[PDB]
Formats: C-alpha cells, structure tokens, sequence
C-alpha cells in the first residue's frame, strides 16, 4: 500500500495461433509516469488511428519475459509512439520489482517507441534503462502461456501471438499497490 497508484487499466485479450488464451489487465502508474502511461493506453485503446489491436508479440524468453508492441513491423525494428517514432526516457523512479512488471523496450538511450517487457521474473538488470510504467493485476496464467509458446531462432513464436483485442478499464479512485 506505498508503491505507486495504479491510475488508469488495460486489457489485451489474446491468442496464439487458432487458439484463445485469454485476457491480460495491467494496472498502469499515471502519477508516476504519464507520458509513458498515456502512450501504452492510447496504444491500447487505439484513439490516435493506430496501435496495438492486431499486433503480435515479436519475443518470448521463458524466465525472462515476453516482449510486443511491435505494430508496423512484428520483429522489432518497427513501431512507432503517440509522440512520433521514438520518445525519451521520462524517468527511472520505478524498479522492476519482480515477476509481470512491465516497463518500455528500446534500442538505448531516450529510444521509447511502442514496444513493452512483461516480466516473468524479477528482472532487477533492466533497473535504470527501461522505463517502468505498471505492472500486470490480472491474467498472468496467460503470459506465463505466451512465455511457454515454442519458438524460432530469433527467439519469436512459431505461432502468432496476436493482441486481437485491447483498450483500457477507467479506474475511478487510484489505488496504491505492493511493490514486488
């Protein structure tokens, strides 16, 4: 009940291949990290004419984590923000505490585009490089399916794993939330 308040929600409904697996929800910091809350939301709910919905998740890494975001691309060169191609880093106040943190992807230095880590295990090594925007609430037997999926030398799942729905949840009163 001290860490940072989860602001606002977001939902992505997914599956792998021809199967359904289920619904993700994170619970996004806002007060902490808005202009990086507010990209992945708008991503979600896709009010700016582009972004998540139909997007497949690029990088799987069992104990690790699993990585998407990658809209134009779906390999990891691409993606762009609500900011334009790519956006500095806003702060490093948060810390990837443990397991289904979730925190921006880049290439280095202020390089925020649209593509997100959900950690499957405490991943302390990104502290101070990634971003950390919120943190998985509900689902997470459903990245621990996508963790499993079987990969290809790039690390990518065989079959896609496609966001086929997503937006946000509106959360009336923020609420603050453990931080492990």
């Amino acid at each position: 009940k001290k860490g940072p308040k989860v602001t606002v929600k977001v939902y992505f409904d997914l599956r792998i291949g021809d199967e359904d697996v289920g619904r993700v929800i994170f619970g996004l910091f806002g007060k902490t990290v808005p202009k990086t809350v507010d990209n992945f939301v708008a991503l979600a709910t896709g009010e700016k004419g582009f972004g998540y919905k139909n997007s497949k998740f690029h990088r799987v890494i069992k104990d690790f984590m699993i990585q998407g975001g990658d809209f134009t691309r779906g390999d990891g060169t691409g993606g762009k923000s609500i900011y334009g191609e790519r956006f500095p880093d806003e702060n490093f106040k948060l810390k990837h505490y443990g397991p289904g943190w979730v925190s921006m992807a880049n290439a280095g230095k202020d390089t925020n585009g649209s593509q997100f880590f959900i950690t499957t295990v405490k991943t302390a090594w990104l502290d101070g490089k990634h971003v950390v925007f919120g943190k998985v609430l509900e689902g997470m037997e459903v990245v621990r399916k996508v963790e499993s999926t079987k990969t290809d030398s790039r690390d990518k799942p065989l079959k896609d794993v496609i966001i086929a729905d997503c937006g946000k949840i509106e959360v009336e009163k923020p609420f603050a939330i453990a931080k492990e």
